[PDB]
């Protein structure tokens, strides 16, 4: 009965956090953290109890909602879609520092750091109270992996084994992984967890279901599942190095891992505004180490392997991949399994296989029209499939509703833009050639699309060349447009402030222009010929 | 030209005029005046007794044709109002296509490709003068587009004094390969490789990819001392027999001392009844009895078959296009390796084709909630996705639009297209929108090809608002199911009754049904 209760929707971090204190991922915590639970996590690691806890887990709310809250009162918490997933009891609101509590917990304030910058979106309160959870959130991409502590722990025990150790990630796992992992098991003598997160990790890292779709292959073709267990983890990471290390193996430990693996630079974001390190290399493993026995988890330590191509083996250091994933290609097999790079190659395909859009911007009768034709062919020529959005086919299937005004007009550009963005989405070569005279409405298109792949072509012609090209009468009226027409004045066109390509129609034939947009993209390696 | 009355040309018309005008269909260097033209429908003769076995004439709608005056000069355009040349309006005729159609090629069958677009002609034909402005000017390949007179210096440069011609509107397999390499042998002078880039025939593989191939093929396994690669602009009449005659008529002005003809030459396949339109060898009979008043040999071969067991093709002695569709990879003793991942590049596997899943179906049906779960499904299978939901459409789409009859289909026919052009790219685009009016789904499904619009009937009772709405018009009220009706489909691909599927059941069985076609491999 909670239509009757005030609803606050909650990020994505803090369904992520509801969920795994839900299925008692968090244990001994069964809810979002209140006052003295947080200062002293913050402070020492320890819930007030005197139980370790190494990251504070709360429930921001903004200022605003906070002044109405009412102690005792039960309120929804909806994701942010809207759909219930548990009531809370308001028993706490308070404020908190973040400069505290980044530098406590995070050993920084550097907004560099993904987690400190994130927190400058957090509402200036945090909430606490008693959870009753309506539902989990509900998953459509692999709910096989998607398993409670309750349904690990229950695996573990079916499989017969007495011993598990468990592997975090939040990477695709490559050829050095897969040994880390195989050598601690032996090492340990028990089975392995393999236990990758795909809550949040870090910015810019592999898309959650590129990831997944690793994990899955690389589990099911290459290890042995009597001894192994896979499965995803909702967890919203910290990327907090040492503490989060910790934190770590209170997880694992109530998913039933007895063992967990702390390798190199475990946790940790990477470097400061500075350059500086975060954290030191074997910080991780240090503290770890240190609670271990507190924690009830076995840390299984590792120093960085590397590859000796004279063993064909990763050894321990004691005796990257940025040439491959950009424009470059396949990684090879001792380096990376060929279903995982198959994955990566569909994911990170090549610069002459990428999608792109090639904007022409310019005056009516400045010569968009002929060069987007000419251009077209060549690129079809090369084996592209091309979308030719021109101003006839703009006007018969996106343009019909839309008046004239300079709105309408603005509309317009950002419709053809939005199509333009989801064909280059699909790797598909799209060419534009319209007059769209304002400079922000163009902007908002290149923003539309992955940075590199819209190219600006200013196609650069002298004021009312119409009639000089032959466009006289009711051909330049049409080309002019209505305004423009009817009154001899329109607003002024705004060119591209820094184009891909310029092109100066009075010195360059249509042809010579549509090669030096084609010399560009070649340059680029948009077209490898 | 600027005091002269204009006209805009078909795409088979300006391939006609452009090859009258390089002189391929010497000694014509006109459209056909109506006494040539019946003459040559009737007996494959121009009246003067010349052999000429298929019409070249320019259709005009009747509306235009009344309008023009005898003897004037009227300015030929192209479909994108590229003046070619004028022509004098000398005569002005009606044309019979039952007549045309059942002489020329045999047939009234609106199978036959031809046929169908002779339906779509106008219902006049001109004739006259005419003097050149320009030629089209193309942009692929021009260093293999050569006119007569170029491909006749070429074939002196090499020192050639018989030279084989080659027609092909098709990828060259091992198959041709071999047909041609014999064809040259036997006759012992030089190849012409001639291959069609106008117009052939509709389903066959996209000209860019396969002038791709012959440039390839002719570059990487063909001896340039003897073999001349060249690109003609014809637009086929898929005639057969009659266009067997013709090519060699064309063939003999590019320089041809020899035709290859093969089996079915220039035949379109079989006619609505499942019967082939010509007999397999019908086209080779044909041109024996012409070839010496043509004054081009014939080498005719038998049909070349390949036998495994020796590694060799063989014209019995002693099709292909069903697995491009399926993006299926051809084995080298068919295909040569670079021709092979040429059409691997646009035909790619069934499970990275892009497909349309378009959800049809009343207001809180569950559309949305049905289509996001299965763009999740999907995402998770390794497919991009795009979804046009209603959110989406409303922002990027259907602004300006409104709620009238027509405004609805303009917006089904936009999403339409939009979902068309990612497809084309090998996208998947989920599209959510009530869509009530069954021609206008029908003419989106008729924007992609055969087999890649998944429509689905999202089936839910009027009423079921009731539990469902939450926006609040179902209360308030062109609302669809109880202003304005509601149009299901006729046989939709997937059907889901949502009384009885959850919604998560319901993409399941849209995935079920993908999986089943192989859209999806997992
Ligand atoms: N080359 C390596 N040598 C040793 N340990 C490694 C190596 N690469 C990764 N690891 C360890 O394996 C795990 C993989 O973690 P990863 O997904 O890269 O980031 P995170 O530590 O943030 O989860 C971590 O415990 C890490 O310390
Ligand atoms: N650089 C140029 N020099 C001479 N004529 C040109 C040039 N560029 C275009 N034209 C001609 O001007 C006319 C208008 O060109 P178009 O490509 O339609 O321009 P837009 O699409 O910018 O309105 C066409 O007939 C074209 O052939
Ligand atoms: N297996 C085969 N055996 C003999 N001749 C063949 C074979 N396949 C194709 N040909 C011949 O090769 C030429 C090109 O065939 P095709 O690409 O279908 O073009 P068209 O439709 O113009 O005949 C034609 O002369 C045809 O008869
Ligand atoms: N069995 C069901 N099938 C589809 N939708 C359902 C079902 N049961 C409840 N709903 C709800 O109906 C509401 C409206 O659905 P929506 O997907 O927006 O419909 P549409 O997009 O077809 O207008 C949603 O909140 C959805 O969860």
């Amino acid at each position: 009965k909670i239509k009757y209760l005030k609803s606050i929707q909650i990020s994505q971090r803090s369904v992520l956090d509801l969920e795994l204190l839900a299925v008692g991922a968090f244990t001994p915590l069964d809810r979002f953290m209140g006052e003295e639970d947080y200062r002293n996590v913050v402070e020492s690691m320890r819930l007030k109890s005197g139980t370790l806890f190494p990251i504070p887990i709360t429930l921001p709310m903004e200022k605003e909602i906070a002044k109405d809250l009412k102690e005792g009162e039960w309120i929804v918490l909806r994701d942010p879609k809207n759909v219930p997933l548990a009531i809370m009891r308001v028993e706490e609101v308070y404020k908190w520092n973040l400069e505290y509590e980044a530098k406590n917990v995070l050993g920084t304030t550097d907004p560099r750091h993904p987690l400190v910058a994130e927190m400058h979106t957090w509402g200036e309160y945090y909430i606490s109270g008693e959870l009753k959870v309506i539902q989990l959130p509900k998953y459509y991409d692999f709910p096989e992996y998607r398993k409670t502590p309750k349904q690990v722990r229950e695996e573990i025990k079916s499989l017969g084994l007495d011993k598990i150790v468990a592997f975090q990630t939040r990477n695709p796992m490559h050829r050095v992984h897969e040994e880390l992992t195989k050598r601690a098991m032996e090492k340990v003598g028990g089975g392995l967890l393999l236990h990758p997160v795909v809550g949040l990790t870090k910015p810019g890292d592999v898309d959650v279901y590129t990831r997944m779709r690793i994990y899955k292959v690389l589990y099911e073709k290459y290890y042995d599942k009597k001894k192994t267990i896979l499965a995803f983890l909702p967890l919203a990471m910290r990327m907090a190095g040492p503490r989060e290390a910790l934190w770590h193996g209170i997880i694992r430990r109530n998913y039933g891992a007895t063992h967990f693996i702390v390798g190199r630079d475990h946790a940790s974001p990477g470097k400061d505004s500075k350059g500086k390190p975060f954290y030191d290399p074997y910080e991780a493993q240090e503290l770890f180490k240190k609670y271990e026995d507190e924690i009830g988890i076995k840390m299984v330590p590792f120093e960085e392997l590397v590859y000796v191509p004279e063993l064909d083996q990763y050894v321990e250091i004691n005796e990257i991949r940025e040439n491959f994933l950009k424009q470059g290609r396949k990684l090879p097999e001792w380096f990376t399994r060929p279903e995982v790079a198959e994955i990566l190659a569909e994911t990170y395909v090549p610069k002459h296989k990428q999608g792109f859009c090639v904007w022409l911007t310019g005056l009516p009768c400045a010569g968009k029209s002929t060069i987007a034709e000419i251009l077209a062919t060549m690129l079809q020529a090369r084996g592209r499939k091309v979308t030719l959005l021109d101003g006839d086919v703009v006007r018969t299937h996106l343009s019909r509703g839309l008046g004239f005004s300079k709105e309408d007009r603005i509309t317009n550009i950002l419709r053809v833009g939005f199509v333009a963005s989801e064909i280059v989405k699909h790797n598909g070569v799209v060419i534009c050639a319209l007059v769209s005279p304002y400079r922000s409405a163009r902007n908002q298109v290149r923003n539309m699309m992955e940075e590199g792949k819209f190219i600006e072509v200013f196609v650069d012609a002298p004021v009312e060349v119409c009639e000089e090209r032959d466009v006289k009468g009711l051909y330049k009226k049409a080309k002019e447009g209505l305004i423009k027409g009817f009154t001899g004045v329109d607003d002024p066109y705004e060119p591209p402030v820094a184009p891909e390509v310029r092109v100066d129609t009075t010195k360059l034939t249509p042809e010579e222009s549509a090669l030096k947009i084609l010399e560009f993209l070649k340059k680029e390696g948009f077209i490898k010929d």
